[PDB]
């Protein structure tokens, strides 16, 4: 008999709700760190649509050979630029998990929900071990499905956290947004949403850079989640600048921090997975602004997929399917 | 709502019957040579299981600006050397079509049997245009699931082949070989007694060294290197003509032996099978020597076929409907 765990979006967010999804991610970049992950070259297929706009298929595989034992698996993010017109996300797609023996493909899920969650931990995580301590307050420049999904994280990890300081070049999306027990304060201008805190998470789909290194307090950090907000001198201003992998952000030349890699020297303090091992020593903020750069790493949503997995298991959670179907 | 089409195995075969899955090959083959396909390189995880086998997934994504519109899909192919073993096939996996507006997979498919029927299709285009007219006889070395495939096809397309002969390394294998209804099976007690017995030869062994030489083939012979590294390279060399599926994906991947020889120096490559459905190369038929056809295998045919079987599985009302939300 040929199987299938089938496991809906629905199902997915179950699963999370019910794990540590910053602990798995936490163990996960220790794996990598210590040279226990295999991340091969990704499929990649451009093509153009019927409109004339981008469209992509990524095929992303991983292994973890982690502390508790070894995963394999894929995931598969497709976009198209054209989609937002007709009211659809941009990415959607699906993850596999592989068994260990066979190599069969045992679990399918739904993938676009679990990759947001996985930016979210990290973030989460970043802040835990870089982040100032018993900050109450954090600020988003963008308010969509992304700034849901770490209001939600930060009502879990981050209690203490009363106040969201929020902008959005969209207004309505910003007065629209209510957080996770959190008060949302709209801000006029991304400069006042910067200002209000200590915390930052951008989340917009930006190409030019807008912000300065004024902007930010003394003792200050950044979650550069949309990778293009921060201007160069904030990168070269940091008191420090923490990455999830130093290499993937040197192949994206078309991200502002892998196009000041390639123009030459970057102060870049080391990796999270470095300070988790104790490879490198940890700087949180005092006088100036630590940076958090992550590209997004694939091996985290498989590790994640695995941990969801094991609970739909041991829940009885989502449907079989009879991939034979005598 | 965010919804998939699900094709298991069974519903897959019996799509395949109402269908022409060698026209399909061809008209995919014409459209590559024309350089209307797109065949990304080709993702690669390997690992060893706990037993020290060797394991693997391969993520193949592939595009069809064909005579069907544009078609976007890919094929996960993963296998375990000791599967067989604990009683399972070598390999198994899933493919996946996406809308070419919004790019969301929208059709989900068992694709083993469809890898196997893909292979099978391609060997028979090749056997209709390069192989003898006439042959009533075919030779197999190895009798696992491709070679059970490559039965049935034989069965669609070449109904004059009633003799099989054939040899497996594991004779229990070979016994319970059956083809189809129309088939005598024979079965022989070494490789060259099965290669020497007729004028076609299929390879469907998982071998990674060569053992076969020129001396077994008969005079205008014929052999699909299906397996990919069975042939000795004095067969290249020696080949009357030598017709491949796509000469720079096998220039890249020289673990398999024509790539080896194509790294090593020049090698008398006559053309591809979509170059002689063009018009852009003459077919060159087995006379005095032996014809080789190497392919490596191109994801663009799986994705080709995929679409080909969702279209009918639609009209036949067949397949489940799976939705990815769940609300
Ligand atoms: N060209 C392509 O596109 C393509 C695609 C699929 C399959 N293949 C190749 O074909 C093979 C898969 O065949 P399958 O799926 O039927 O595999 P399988 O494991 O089901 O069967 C292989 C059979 O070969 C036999 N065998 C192995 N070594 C042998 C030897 N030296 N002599 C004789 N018999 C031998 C085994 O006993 C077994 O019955 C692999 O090499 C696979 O990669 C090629």
């Amino acid at each position: 008999s040929e199987e299938l765990l089938f496991l809906d979006r629905e199902t997915v967010r179950a699963c999370v709700a019910g794990v540590d999804p910053v602990e798995v991610v936490e163990s996960v970049l220790r794996s990598h760190a210590a040279g226990r992950t295999t991340l091969p070259a990704e499929g990649y297929l451009p093509w153009e649509n019927d409109q004339g706009a981008y469209c992509r298929s990524i095929a992303m595989l991983g292994a973890v050979d982690g502390e508790r034992g070894p995963t394999y698996g894929i995931k598969l993010i497709n976009a198209a630029v054209s989609n937002p017109s007709i009211g659809l996300d941009r990415a959607g797609g699906c993850g596999f998990l592989f068994d260990p023996r066979t190599a069969r493909p045992v679990v399918l899920a739904e993938a676009a929900y679990l990759s947001g969650l996985r930016t979210a931990a990290y973030t989460m995580a970043s802040l835990r071990h870089l982040g100032p301590v018993g900050f109450d307050a954090v600020s988003f420049i963008g308010t969509g499905a992304q700034a849901r999904v770490h209001a939600a994280l930060l009502a879990r990890y981050f209690p203490a956290v009363r106040d969201l300081h929020v902008f959005d070049t969209e207004r309505s999306r910003a007065e629209a947004f209510t957080g996770a027990g959190h008060t949302v304060h709209v801000h006029d201008t991304a400069e006042a949403a910067v200002r209000a805190s200590h915390v930052l998470v951008t989340l917009t789909t930006v190409d030019d850079g807008y912000i300065p290194h004024d902007w930010f307090r003394p003792g200050s950090f950044v979650a550069h989640v949309s990778l293009d907000d921060l201007l160069p001198e904030v990168f070269f201003k940091s008191e420090a600048l923490f990455v999830d992998d130093l290499e993937l952000i040197r192949e994206n030349p078309r991200r502002v921090l892998g196009a000041l890699l390639a123009d030459g020297d970057v102060p870049v303090t080391g990796s999270l997975g470095g300070v988790l091992t104790g490879a490198v020593a940890p700087v949180r903020p005092r006088d100036g602004v630590v940076v958090s750069n992550p590209f997004g790493m694939a091996v985290l949503d498989v590790g994640l997929l695995a941990e969801v997995a094991a609970h739909a298991r041991s829940a009885g959670l989502g449907t079989t399917l009879d991939l034979l179907g005598a």
